[PDB]
RNA sequence: AUUUGGUCAAUUUGAAUACAGAGAUCAGCAGUUCCCCUGCAUAAGGAUGAACCGUU
């Protein structure tokens, strides 16, 4: 249970996560260790693929 | 100088029959315990993956 809100798409936003403790821990791990947020990526659109 | 270490049992008896006394050998498999591997389940506990936006 929870959510992920954010401002203006590109802007800063909040994840809230709620549940059983193990699950929460797992989620945290995913957020921090597994995902690389600073990593570069590609946006796919009809006009052209935008490198970010 | 002599002699004991020498009684077959069993059965039929009121000595005769018996005659030494009645399964062997070879081979499987399973179980018992411990160990190792393998697949599955059960709990727990990780690790990780997967496009893209979601819900009043």
């Amino acid at each position: 249970k929870g959510l992920c809100l954010r401002i203006r798409d590109d802007g800063p936003g909040i994840i809230i996560v709620v549940g059983n403790e193990k699950s929460c821990k797992f989620y945290e791990n995913l957020v921090m260790k597994r995902i690389k947020w600073n990593e570069d990526f590609e946006l796919h659109t009809n006009t052209g693929d935008i490198k970010m």
